């Protein structure tokens, strides 16, 4: 049956929610929405509960809800943020306007851990091996995150981690901003339709940086950006340029002065010579060509982690929904349907 729910004022909004969450507590904002620490009386666990602000506010707003949702409900892997619970105070569709979703709460994100710290390179490989088995996880579903950085990287004390925020503007992307310095160069200035290696280039800068305690691609802004990724990597060959279908794109690329690609050991002066190699293949320019999830998992670096009999891809994920246009009350019922009928875990 429905739960018994029970209101309090937290982040100047009312929170109402099931008796079973106690001690509720702000951790912050989230994406579209704001987030509570609390504790899951029914199941023993910390969790952080998501109140999404305005859910169904206009069409964009309706279906992202809906995207963010379908993606939560699907997402079932120790390295990835899934769905503990999804609850709204409404009694029927009529009624619903609010929706709250329920994950693990976590210890930190990694940049607050990491930051201007260089890592032992145990634990490098640690981090990184469980990003990309979360990483072959999410793309197996023909999910990309877009936007991995270490603000979503999620980690425990024991170093235990999962991926945050997948599958979801231009001024938070100007300047010196760490939103953009992970970010591949193909989608950074849109030469091409990009594939899911967008996120394993993500995973060489992260990788670098914990490797070094530095940003690799520390960019004041996108051309500045794009000549630091081409100084390590070198300027692209004629192969690649035919692959840029953005013909002013193509054409600037071109008037920039060649340069080959550098020698990493002596870029990463001291890595593990297994790291260095990885790297020299997450970071590749020409997209075609960079290692994927899978194939990284099997590389010698993750030796004492590596098991492909523990490294599962998940179910199919119909987003068909994408590609559909409907109205915000289509988007809502969607929506409704995906709540009331979620199953939660073992
Ligand atoms: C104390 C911080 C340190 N931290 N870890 C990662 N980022 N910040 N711990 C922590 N734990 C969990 C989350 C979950 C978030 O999104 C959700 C996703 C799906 C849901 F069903 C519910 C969510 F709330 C989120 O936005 N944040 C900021 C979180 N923060």
């Amino acid at each position: 049956e429905r739960p018994t729910f029970y209101r309090q004022e937290l982040n100047k909004t009312i929170w109402e929610v099931p008796e079973r969450y106690q001690n509720l507590s702000p951790v912050g904002s989230g994406a579209y929405g704001s987030v509570c620490a609390a504790f899951d009386t029914k199941t023993g666990l910390r969790v952080a509960v998501k109140k999404l602000s305005r859910p169904f506010q206009s069409i964009i707003h309706a279906k992202r809800t809906y995207r963010e949702l379908r993606l939560l409900k699907h997402m079932k892997h120790e390295n990835v943020i899934g769905l503990l619970d999804v609850f709204t105070p409404a009694r029927s569709l009529e009624e619903f306007n609010d929706v709250y979703l329920v994950t693990h709460l976590m210890g930190a994100d990694l940049n607050n851990i990491v930051k201007c710290q260089k890592l032992t390179d145990d634990h490098v490989q640690f981090l990184i091996y469980q990003i990309l088995r979360g990483l072959k996880y999410i793309h197996s579903a023909d999910i990309i995150h877009r936007d991995l950085k270490p603000s979503n990287l999620a980690v425990n004390e024991d170093c235990e981690l999962k991926i945050l925020d997948f599958g979801l503007t231009d001024d938070e992307m100007t300047g010196y901003v760490a939103t953009r310095w992970y970010r591949a160069p193909e989608i950074m200035l849109n030469w091409m339709h990009y594939n899911q290696t967008v996120d394993i280039w993500s995973v060489g800068c992260i990788m670098a940086e914990l490797l070094t305690g530095r940003t690799l691609f520390p960019g004041t802004d996108h051309i500045d950006q794009l000549k630091l990724i081409l100084r390590l990597v070198g300027t692209p060959g004629a192969e690649l340029l035919k692959k840029i279908s953005s013909e002013s794109a193509r054409n600037y690329i071109q008037s920039l002065t060649q340069m080959p690609k550098m020698n990493f050991a002596n870029v990463f002066i001291g890595a593990n010579p297994l790291a260095v190699d990885l790297l020299e293949k997450m970071l590749v320019l020409d997209s075609d060509k960079r290692i994927t999830a899978a194939q990284a998992l099997a590389h010698a670096y993750f030796a004492q982690y590596h098991d492909p009999d523990d490294e599962p891809v998940a179910d199919p994920y119909d987003q068909s929904f994408e590609s559909r246009d409907l109205l915000i009350d289509e988007w809502k019922s969607l929506t409704y349907d995906e709540v009331i009928s979620f199953v939660p875990p073992p």
